[PDB]
DNA sequence: TCTCACACT
DNA sequence: AGTGTGAG
């Protein structure tokens, strides 16, 4: 079993937030520019960077003042602030523009505000039968790269792409409606169409990866960016993985990937193939070891889940440094701010998508603790009312106040989080 | 520099 | 139910 059953794509909207601001403000298009939140602290934190700006070294998580040192003509759009906090509504609404188009072509799993996986297996099958048995023209794939091609016995990027595509298509056995390579190729044609539709109907450009599973689709998408798509076939996997750092594969970018590297003494994904499955399991657990054994051979079975809507709706703000909440009524006022945005977003959700959430998650962080969350508590969510929700959130966290004073809050709070969960049909 | 999904327990 | 990981 070679992990070639499915055709799966990952589509990534290139520097999406920037694109959203560039569509709305044409003065920004085709310039180095970035999206920031909170202008006051060091010019604001950069959450999205156009490709022109990235060429100067500007990255996400940079302060805008720092990015301006690297890129003096950098243009900035600020995120909308509402009730003292960054509000992402405009981007969420652009994201829904895009997913609704993608869903006309295939079933899509929303992976984040700017990317979606796409299961094209069924769509490919139908296109294959309408195609009589007729060859696939290079003209159907005007922005597609075939990973690992050209090879064997031109100095410009587009010349390379074409030569690789020619070599791919010249050897395609179109007379076999079950070759996985043919299916990928038809998958790629559909994604060219889907990306043409997204750009025509929204003005947004994006990159896509096309392969046999989600991890490879995602890896492929990042290989030829921006506004390009890449086909990673099963056959390309041994050479692709032979120099591919372990941390580049989805879910190995963190502690597990680090311990795979250290315990095993390897650097690249393909070095995993010399270990038995039992060996991998003993070091990393039954699930992880099984997952690694198959993955380093290009095989992964995680399904594209037919889910175009988030499972949770969440509202958080950080209060770092001297800005940590120290008084009771301060903590109340911000919970109320969080509860109010949440109500706004919950009501739109109940009306657009026919469902109500039923559980409220409250999470806080205390100054001096180490981790994203210090403590997580839940309670019932019965009415979309901001005042009750914030009253309830306070109720389930007021005992964390180690201060004996009634009006003070120690240790001061460095993060407040309200999340609606456990949706049911409405 | 605010999100969202999921595995373990 | 609560914590921790991984990612955008
Ligand atoms: O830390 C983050 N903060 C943060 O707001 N977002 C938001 C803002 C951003 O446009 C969007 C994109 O996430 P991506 O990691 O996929 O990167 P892009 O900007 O779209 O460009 P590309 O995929 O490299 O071409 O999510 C992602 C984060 F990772
Ligand atoms: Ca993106």
């Amino acid at each position: 079993a070679t992990g070639q059953d499915r055709v799966v794509a990952l589509v990534d909207m290139d520097c999406f937030f920037v694109q959203v601001e560039q569509r709305q403000n044409p003065h920004l298009r085709n310039k180095p520019c970035a999206v920031v939140q909170y202008k006051s602290w060091k010019g604001g934190g950069i959450i999205a960077v156009s490709y022109e700006a990235r060429a100067f070294g500007v990255t996400r998580s940079m302060w805008a003042d720092d990015a301006k040192k690297l890129c003096p003509d950098l243009l900035l759009a600020q995120v909308r602030e509402s009730r003292g906090k960054a509000n992402l509504t405009k981007y969420r609404e652009a994201s829904v523009e895009v997913m609704e188009i993608m869903s006309r072509f295939a079933v899509i799993e929303r992976a984040s505000i700017d990317e979606a996986y796409v299961d094209l297996t069924s769509a490919v099958q139908e296109r294959l039968q309408k195609l009589q048995g007729q060859p696939i023209s290079a003209d159907l794939l005007p922005s597609t790269y075939i990973e690992g091609l050209p090879q064997g016995p031109t100095v410009q990027k587009e010349g390379m792409r074409k030569q690789g595509l020619f070599q791919w298509l010249d050897s395609l056995q179109i007379d076999n409606l079950t070759s996985p390579d043919l299916q990928l190729t038809v998958g790629a044609v559909i994604v060219e169409e889907m990306r043409a539709a997204i750009e025509r109907e929204t003005g947004f450009q994006c990159s896509a990866g096309i392969s046999h599973n989600k991890v490879l689709a995602k890896l492929a998408c990042g290989l030829n960016k921006p506004n390009r798509q890449t086909l990673v076939s099963h056959g390309s996997v041994p050479q692709l993985f032979s120099q591919m750092p372990i941390r580049k594969i989805r879910s190995l970018g963190g502690k597990l990937g680090a311990s795979v590297i250290e315990i095993l003494g390897i650097e690249y994904m393909g070095e995993l193939t010399q270990f038995t499955e039992s060996q991998l399991q003993s070091h990393f657990g039954e699930k992880n070891g099984s997952w690694l054994y198959a993955m380093c051979r290009g095989i992964e079975h995680d399904p594209v889940k037919p889910r175009q809507l988030p499972k949770t709706i969440g509202c958080s703000k950080n209060f770092p440094g001297k800005t940590a909440l120290a008084t009771r009524e301060q903590v109340q006022w911000w919970l109320l701010q969080l509860a109010q945005e949440l109500e706004e977003r919950l009501t739109k959700d109940r009306n657009d998508n026919d469902r109500v959430a039923t559980q409220l998650v409250v999470s806080i962080r205390v100054q001096g603790d180490k981790r994203l969350s210090s403590l997580r508590r839940c309670c019932a969510l019965t009415r979309y009312d901001a005042h009750k929700m914030s009253h309830d959130a306070f109720t389930v966290i007021k005992n964390c106040n180690t201060s004996g004073i009634q009006t003070e809050w120690s240790p001061p709070l460095t993060m407040l989080f309200l999340c609606a969960t456990k949706f049911s049909a409405s």
